[PDB]
C-alpha cells in the first residue's frame, strides 16, 4: 500500500492477460490481493516439478474457506474456478518444452 506501483503489480497484470486468453475472467486487484494473501500468511513460495501454483492456491483455498465463512472475501472462491483454467495452461507447457 506504501508504493502505488510495484514489480509485483506488473507481474499480475501479465497473468491477467495471459490467463484471460485461456478463458479466465478475473479483476487485476483480485489477483493482486491473492498474491498478498499468501505473502501475508505465507512469506515463502516453494517450487516443485509439479504445478507450483498448486501450493500457492492450496494455502489460499484452505484459509479462504475459513475466511469466506468468517466474512473476509479478500480472496473470493471464484479463484478456484479460474485456477482450473491455469491447471490446463501449465500442464500443456509441461509438454513439448520451448526456448525463446
Amino acid at each position: 500500500m506504501g508504493q502505488e506501483l510495484s514489480q509485483h503489480e506488473r507481474y499480475v497484470e501479465q497473468l491477467k492477460q495471459a490467463l484471460k486468453t485461456r478463458g479466465v475472467k478475473v479483476k487485476y486487484a483480485d489477483l493482486l490481493k491473492f498474491f498478498d494473501f499468501v505473502k501475508d500468511t505465507c512469506p515463502w513460495f516453494p517450487q516443485e516439478g509439479t504445478i507450483d501454483i498448486k501450493r500457492w492456491r492450496r494455502v489460499g483455498d484452505c484459509f479462504q474457506d475459513y475466511y469466506n465463512t468468517f466474512g473476509p472475501e479478500k480472496v473470493p472462491v471464484t479463484a478456484f474456478s479460474y485456477w482450473n483454467l491455469i491447471k490446463e495452461l501449465i500442464d500443456k507447457k509441461e509438454v513439448n518444452p520451448q526456448v525463446m
